[PDB]
């Protein structure tokens, strides 16, 4: 039983020598000088280099570093008997001191099925969330509150209604919305709930509210329990600012048992480099799903700061792969989203995804209501097998969106 | 009252425009579309671009990216009334969504003194640690166990005594040493304490043991409290695998009140990039000191993976700057350390530093005892104003070390 870590290395010196050094150094430390009796005893703890895929030197990279760097993908097996069954131990064992060793980037971690079972996975996942909001088949639609910092509850309820009236399935707090006297955590939940039921009463639409769960680590479980008692729909959580283990703890607490939406804030401090850090498929995908996230918002492959398409798809695949002993986490491509992008979003990510209108929904000529109507009309068009403009001809909200932001061509 | 964040940005588009968009987008969202009542209401919550230092383009960077990237150091002010007084809120506000915005690297954070006072700083600091170990004036000396994974308590105590007999002031667990049936957390502490007291009786030397505090986040306080009851000397903590807030929580718990040694494990996933992440002076220095670390181990500016010298000095300055309302934290340059570097270490970092012999102390011809004597003799030589070779001619342990690793020139 061993966790196999896959790394990308750049180095002036022999890669194989470095790999062997890591396998031994990060496990038992010494081997050759140990008596036969000890070797047999410590055999089970010995790390091993599983594979080394030599890559071609990159002129671009060599020019950047001003030296000749050999490149290779290295796989190392770490016996699970070497560390405790928790994410902090996993990270320190596979990328602790090693993260300081020059150019090394963690690309993936493969866990033996038995080890994975010691972790929760999402409590609800895609299936559970779809039931909770009552929406099947079509992708979901969500938006974000705009300009709430410094505002009061009346403003919150008013803004929440507009978004719900626009037909969005879920509305979340801005990740930078923290608790205050004006907007207490518990009040956002209860006031928001009342407002959303009123909307159901009038339009027949069911909308959930993902409230930001913030503050100090050791106060999270108590407030989350309170949120659960108050009937909070979803808990938005800036996991990367707290640690993966905290997400897991929230997921495993039976007194909480509320869906958890993981926000990507701060993940960018770790994922972008070509030579260092941790790949997004692992940091935002595999690990967040295993830790308990029901929703995972990540950089979309569209817009001004689009994530490389294959990287974005890789995240979605890790979140939904049915080979994992966990429920699927909802992939939520975020940033650079507008109605004209719906056909591409569905083509790239499928129907089990969430169209995140973000705060941009408010930028529609007719406010959030018009913005939500445009998105819902666009989603229906794709499911009805029609081009957006065909639906736009019958839906003013959508036509206004198209004239404002256009339609992204999907024809290959 | 605002936290001023300093960033390094690379972008092919106008930097000031992007900076203004960040200051506004990450605070109140919109301004020019607000009525008078709302503007005066949200004025105090409005972020502002404090300054922009244009750096000019780099051909090396341009070649790497394959395009022209403008470069500038940007300072933005975020009103403290915008977020709760906790580190997770601080990180999310200043580098949450922003960490995903292309090429942005967080270099520093400056806070009003009143805001700083809401945080603990080290409980003991340099002065406190020197008292607890009983060593003043001279820099301290510490080492690490070698290959303890899979070993038993008989081996632990044996190796611990050898290091203490070498004259080291502190011995720490390997950061990858996790609790097991062979080496339970509480037993390492109690047996280690007994073994160390035997050494004092023999050589009159006092040696502390920094035990690894691991496991799940919500079990940390309980075991740390047990460690205190059992008389643990120092708690080694892989803070980056958890979160800054957890370190702060451990520091503020009056039922623990045991020195905390922060390990750099995983910090490398965040600090090395030229275009992304967080600068080490802030990530390993300023924030760890503010959060509560009494000792901070960080990449030394020596050896195969040496951290650029000014960066390393920057970390040490953040840890010891007397201008901060916190006790000074012990700077511990780590990696690439050998007796021949002692003169340079003292010249670079001063007397209030710790010479981290690491696991290399065991590589001395005469084991840890000889390795420790070599280091102690090296430190004494520098304080006595003598060349290492002069002292080596009178100290075998040191002579052996010098012949093996040599002496690094300290003359400017
Ligand atoms: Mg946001
Ligand atoms: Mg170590």
């Amino acid at each position: 039983s061993a966790v196999m870590a896959t790394y990308l290395l750049h180095d002036e010196t022999d890669i194989r020598k470095k790999a062997e050094g890591i396998a031994l150094g990060l496990t038992i430390g010494t081997w050759t000088d140990l008596p036969a009796l000890e070797q047999e005893q410590l055999r089970k703890h010995k790390g091993e280099v599983v594979a080394i895929e030599e890559l071609g030197e990159s002129e671009r990279v060599n020019a950047y570093f001003g030296k000749r760097l050999k490149r290779a993908i290295v796989k190392i097996a770490y016996p699970t008997v070497n560390f405790s069954a928790d994410l902090p131990a996993l990270l320190v064992t596979t990328f602790g001191k090693l993260s300081l060793d020059g150019e090394v980037r963690l690309l993936d971690l493969e866990f033996p099925d038995e080890w994975k079972r010691q972790f929760p996975g999402p409590r609800f996942g895609i299936d559970g969330i779809r039931d909770r909001v009552g929406v099947h088949n079509r992708p979901l639609l969500m938006s974000i509150f705009k300009g709430m910092i410094g505002r009061d509850l009346a403003y919150l309820t008013s803004e929440l209604k507009k978004q719900a009236l626009g037909g969005v399935d879920l509305v979340k707090d801005d990740e930078i919305l923290f608790d205050s006297e004006l907007l207490p955590f518990e009040k956002r939940i209860t006031e928001g709930k009342a407002a959303l039921q009123e909307v159901y009463e009038q339009t027949g639409k069911r909308t959930l509210y993902a409230v930001n769960l913030t503050g100090k680590t050791f106060a999270l479980k108590d407030k989350a329990k309170r949120a659960a008692e108050l009937g909070a729909d979803v808990l938005l959580f800036n996991v990367f600012a707290y640690g993966l283990d905290v997400l897991q703890a929230l997921r495993e607490d039976e007194e909480i048992a509320v869906p958890i939406m993981a926000h990507p804030a701060f993940s960018g401090a770790v994922t972008p480099s070509e030579f260092y850090g941790v790949a997004p498929s692992l940091w935002l995908g595999k690990l967040l799903r295993l830790a308990g996230a029901d929703f995972v918002l990540f950089p979309s492959p569209y817009g001004s700061v689009a994530l490389e398409r294959e990287q974005a798809l890789g995240i979605a695949r890790a979140l939904t792969d049915d080979q994992e002993p966990f429920a699927r986490a909802f992939p939520v491509p975020s940033a650079g989203i507008h109605p004209g992008l719906v056909p591409l979003i569905i083509r790239d990510f499928g129907l089990d995804t969430i169209v995140n209108a973000g705060g941009g929904i408010h930028g529609h000529p007719d406010g959030a209501i018009g913005g939500g109507r445009a998105f819902r009309a666009a989603i229906d068009a794709v499911l009805a097998g029609r081009p957006l403009r065909a639906a736009a001809a019958e839906n003013e909200a959508l036509q206004k969106a198209i004239d404002r932001w256009g339609v992204v061509e999907v024809e290959a």
